[PDB]
């Protein structure tokens, strides 16, 4: 809310900078726009500088210069963020790693991928997928987001019922902290028990307690079938026992299950133009399976859609083992983000609470916001108990927030749920962590804060408590 | 040799506070003390004079609260089954033990997310998730002894961490109480959870130097309803290393173990355990174990697999379970492995992570370094994982072996850009050789960690960071 005490850059800054990054000190004023420009576009800062580093010790030779002038540092990635962490609040450097953006090593047989944190996600996915592996994680982003911004995110995804978090699936990082210190942390060894497990202080930590800029990253063996099954459910009490039979049913090759309404379908037809390939259902269901038996899996979907379309869980499903159609399916949930923000101004939140009652907040809300709400919607990671809630209107209302938070924060608490499960905390949700985090782990996140940056210039007004 | 710290003393007016915070909960007596104070490998002794046994994450507070204000050493202590010297004192460190925080606190059937006492013994967990139809997500030959806040500790690897994965996944919340007896609220028993940052992570894999767990939240996956395991002879270790690689190109996602072990290995298991080999004498064996939703398609695949492995002579002879009995005994061959070891001799443990195309070169190299001075040599492990278990065996310990196989082991693995403490960790005994595997900067911010945690440094000294 208001600025802390931070230098101010001169021009005796930018020749320094100059100096470092030759060729990667950006200061032309509409060149500067869009960074300054999260992804919603609620928020901008007035970043002046913006750098654009090519190397670790560039990085690295910045912080030292910014630690001895005390100038607030942005770092930046693909800027998909969604909690206001990843664009400047008031004149913060911009620090991209849109330069940093080689492979470093790849093993073929462990399949150990080393590369730098500026690495777009959709790109390190084909150089993998060229040598059949995959990346542990996959987002809606994919095209935009650095893997550096999913490490400090610690992002989930669409593949993390199959594969996990990045707490287990990363194996090192190369860390540059606050003062310019490089901090080695990048083993490619699966098991290594020679001391603290370093690296996971930084996995989530959201730029605020140094910058990434190398990773090392397990990648799972590419699969031999993908299968992906649409289904429309005619309620939420199906779509739950769809769930549980499909653990029961698919097992093991199972890699997502993704559940969206109604009026999310209608939303991305609307202003995405992308129709529907089942009959119109209150819920739809997607489901991926990964196997290396593509008939031993095409045997277990069949036996699983037989039942569960004759004991009427599933009204009516489409299924896809073709690159081309599965592609298609998974843009009707994929794009669900996008069809949001074109419907005017979004209110967004994202919860974990007990799958059993996920959207039973949804049904609140519309109750409780009758004709004031254009739309609310529910969908999401309904395998790892992550909703994503969503109200959509014409334009910002302050009495739909006043109607929106704190009560949805305080369903959440109610449930010991998250307030944030996958995108984090940001500037957005600062002041809102007391509703999953009490006081003394608050507390020790920023003495940690203080060790590793007791000048507090990365990523200032994020993403502690006030 | 090390040097104790100055630390405080146990006093008569200690054990009367003690008395006070856990009723019942502290044992004086020395011949109660001597067991606590040895080591599994009983290479190390401590003089520890105090044990104390609280039930509850309070007691634990007000015991750390005590020891914080009188400048009192603790030792915190599980199962006792560590293999590297960090469960027992050096000195006179207070023992304080988890055996009596053994409850479950919650268990929910469809998610799968078990609560439970940081003292609750893995096998026992085992038993009463299996009745549920879930499973533990890591395994051990300890199992029967280690407990669940001693495997987040040391971050246990163990027999299906290739299916499941590391504990800093599978762990979703921990409670642990710091050395001044702060309660730390990290118990988030949620799939999914990015509100700030992931504090447990510090204490998976610290070994009780930056606090104590008492209460843990695990991620248990279901229970297979199909299980195989198959036992194969190699004659080599480049077959065995075609064996992995046919293995996860034809079972895949079912894999759910995989370990090798050599003829000097089954050997000893024989030998002192009386297990006969049910396939032909080889120079290198593999268990391979399978766990998926469908039996009719694992036994397919696995059949194959072995089809496949016969006919390119990969394994000269092999053997399949999937009866309950047969199975366990299967995995015995594996799993006592390090009984049998113990019961040889003296025992010189080395747990390492290296390239796996070069897995078994330290073991070949070793014997024919050594020479009638090693009474056996044997290699064994998670492949799958790059983790190797070296162990070296012979009458008594001597000064001239330990100098040829210490630094050169170390040099070796260092060479291989290798871990030289793979999953059982640092404690007293490796503390010096991290240089091995870790930078000195890394090292400096883990020295930093410990400072901030626990200043004065009266949890578990003498370990698991450089002196
Ligand atoms: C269409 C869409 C779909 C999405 N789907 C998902 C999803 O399924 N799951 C999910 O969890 N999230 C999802 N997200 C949000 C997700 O958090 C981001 O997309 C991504 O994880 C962040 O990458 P980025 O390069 O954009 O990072 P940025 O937005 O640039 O940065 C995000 C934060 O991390 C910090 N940061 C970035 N890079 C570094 C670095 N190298 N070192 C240190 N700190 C750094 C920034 O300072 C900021 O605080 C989605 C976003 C969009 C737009
Ligand atoms: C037969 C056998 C098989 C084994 N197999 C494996 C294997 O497959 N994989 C593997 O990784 N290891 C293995 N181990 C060793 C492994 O380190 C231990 O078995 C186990 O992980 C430690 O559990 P514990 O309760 O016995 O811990 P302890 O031995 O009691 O303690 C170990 C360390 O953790 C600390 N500690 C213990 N409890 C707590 C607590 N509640 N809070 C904080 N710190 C605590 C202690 O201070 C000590 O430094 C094996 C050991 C044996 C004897
Ligand atoms: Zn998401
Ligand atoms: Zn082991």
């Amino acid at each position: 809310v208001r600025r802390l005490p931070f230098s101010t850059v001169s021009k005796q800054d930018l020749a320094a900078f100059e100096r470092i990054v030759p060729g990667g000190v950006v200061t032309d004023p509409e060149a500067l726009q869009a960074p300054n420009v999260d992804w919603l576009r609620t928020l901008r800062g007035c970043s002046k500088v913006l750098l654009r580093p090519r190397t670790s010790e560039e990085v690295s030779h910045i912080l030292r210069h910014c630690h001895e002038r005390n100038l607030a540092v942005n770092p930046q990635g693909g800027n998909t963020g969604m909690v206001g962490g990843s664009v400047p609040v008031f004149d913060e450097i911009i620090l991209s790693t849109a330069r940093m953006n080689r492979v470093l090593s790849f093993h073929s047989v462990s399949g150990i991928l080393v590369c730098q944190a500026g690495c777009v996600l959709e790109e390190l996915s084909r150089y993998v997928e060229e040598r059949d592996f995959i990346m542990p994680l996959d987002l809606g982003a994919k095209g935009s987001c650095h893997i550096g911004g999913n490490v400090a995110t610690n992002a989930g995804g669409l593949r993390f019922l199959r594969y996990g978090s990045l707490h287990g699936t990363v194996l090192g990082l190369e860390v540059v902290l606050a003062d310019g210190t490089v901090l080695d942390c990048l083993t490619s060894l699966r098991k290594d028990n020679t001391g603290y497990d370093l690296k996971q202080l930084f996995i989530g930590s959201e730029g605020t307690l140094g910058i990434i800029t190398t990773v090392s990253i397990l990648c799972p063996p590419k699969p031999r079938a993908v299968n992906v099954a649409f289904l429309g459910c005619p309620g939420f009490a199906e779509v739950l026992q769809t769930f549980s039979t499909c653990k029961g049913m698919l097992g093991e090759i199972l890699s997502a299950f993704e559940f969206m309404d109604a009026v999310c379908m209608q939303l991305v037809g609307r202003h995405l133009h992308l129709a529907s390939p089942v009959q119109e259902s209150p819920f739809y269901v997607l489901i991926e399976t990964s196997g290396s038996n593509a008939g031993h899996d095409a045997e277990k979907l069949g036996h699983f859609l037989e039942h569960a379309l004759g004991s009427g869980l599933v009204t009516d499903g489409t299924m896809a083992t073709d690159q081309r159609k599965v592609k298609m399916l998974w843009a009707l949930r994929e794009r669900i983000t996008e069809a949001l923000s074109r419907d005017g101004y979004v209110y967004k939140y994202d919860l974990s609470l007990p799958v059993e009652r996920l959207y039973d907040i949804v049904t609140d809300l519309r109750a409780r916001l009758g004709p004031h709400a254009k739309h609310v919607v529910g969908y999401g990671h309904l395998g790892d108990g992550n909703l994503h809630l969503n109200v959509t209107a014409e334009a910002f209302s302050p009495s739909l927030l006043a109607a929106l938070e704190p009560h949805v924060y305080e369903w959440t608490a109610g449930q010991q749920g998250s307030v944030s499960a996958e995108h984090g905390v940001g500037f957005r949700k600062r002041d809102v962590l007391g509703y999953s985090k009490p006081p003394g782990a608050l507390q020790l996140m920023q003495q940690l804060k203080a060790l590793l940056d007791p000048k507090g210039i990365l990523n200032p007004y994020k993403t502690l408590p006030s």
